[PDB]
């Protein structure tokens, strides 16, 4: 069986929660937001991509929604709060644990809340929906067992885990197909190496970017349909410069927590990836699949 990126997960996410909270929406939600209108916040645009996402899944009262790498909570949070359903939260992060587990018990509901600290890799119950933002980039790492050939084992398991009306939305961040990539002339500068080194040392250990060819190939290899390809990329230059003026705000706030240096490599690791969405080296997509 397979083996969780466990250490390479936390030495990102565990970094403190106090930390993260001064930069991110007051959700805490950590991937590409959504601005569906000109004028919303980072926070609106938040709210506005989990509903995006969640309205894709045609979700009942009753159900049991699966958040994989459900972060800080806040999917969890607006799933129950806007669809009735029960929620199961995975996560690998302790600090993202601790404070789910205090979150959900703030508000009381008859549903399910449940954030476990359990890998993908490990998840053996029979759930209606799913839903993953932003985790899927480090689903093709393993504590020694890394490599693409994980995702085969992702889309079977879910596959076989969910009903015959069984609905899965992916949202990952995506590398250009080799074709889509010399259309748009990408080019490769000494200095995007570098910062593609300092990202995968400091920031994303393990992290491994999807081709959409890729999500195709082992999503349908058992027996997925992608209904829906929603690409929204260009969204993210907003949200990563939303975060790093954040940081910048409180940057003195911020030095007292983690320092000088780990401030100084977070606002060139957010500056820095704005620049790759808005140049379209990356982009983001929804996959809405399907059986
Ligand atoms: N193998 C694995 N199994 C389960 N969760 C994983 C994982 N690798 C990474 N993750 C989780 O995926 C998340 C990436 S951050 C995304 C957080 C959340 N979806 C949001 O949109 O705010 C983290 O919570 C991390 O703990
Ligand atoms: C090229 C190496 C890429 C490693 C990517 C690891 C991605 C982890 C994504 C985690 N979340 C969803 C929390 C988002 C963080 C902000 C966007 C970072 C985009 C980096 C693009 C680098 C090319």
């Amino acid at each position: 069986q397979l083996k969780p990126p466990v250490e390479a997960v936390r030495s990102h996410y565990d970094k403190s929660n106090e930390f993260f909270k001064l930069w991110l929406d007051p959700s805490m939600t950590y991937s590409c937001a959504y601005f569906e209108r000109p004028d919303m916040t980072l926070e609106e645009a938040q709210y506005a991509k989990r509903k995006l996402a969640l309205d894709k899944l045609n979700l009942e009262p009753g159900m049991t929604l699966l958040d994989i790498g459900c972060g800080w909570g806040s999917t969890m949070r607006h799933a129950v709060a806007e669809y009735d359903v029960n929620v199961i939260g995975l996560t690998l992060s302790e600090n993202q644990y601790a404070h789910d587990k205090a979150m959900f018990d703030e508000v009381d509901s008859p549903r399910r809340k449940e954030v476990r600290i359990q890998g993908w890799e490990e998840f053996d119950e029979p759930v209606d929906r799913i839903v993953s933002l932003g985790a899927f980039e480090h689903f093709a790492d393993g504590a020694g067992d890394a490599g693409f050939e994980r995702y085969d084992t992702f889309f079977k398991k879910f596959y076989n885990l969910t009903p015959d009306d069984g609905r899965m939305l992916l949202h990952t961040i995506t590398i250009p197909d080799k074709e889509e990539a010399q259309e748009l002339g990408l080019t490769s500068p000494m200095s995007l190496l570098r910062f593609i080194k300092f990202i995968l040392t400091e920031i994303f250990p393990g992290g491994r970017l999807p081709r959409i060819s890729q999500v195709d190939y082992y999503s349908s290899n058992a027996g997925w349909k992608v209904e829906r390809y929603h690409r929204i990329g260009a969204n993210y230059v907003p949200t990563l410069n939303a975060w790093a003026d954040a940081l910048q705000a409180h940057k003195d706030e911020a030095i007292a927590l983690k320092g000088q240096e780990t401030c100084d490599i977070y606002m060139h690791y957010l500056r820095g990836c704005s620049d790759l969405f808005r140049d379209k080296y990356t982009d983001v997509c929804q996959f809405t699949l399907v059986k």
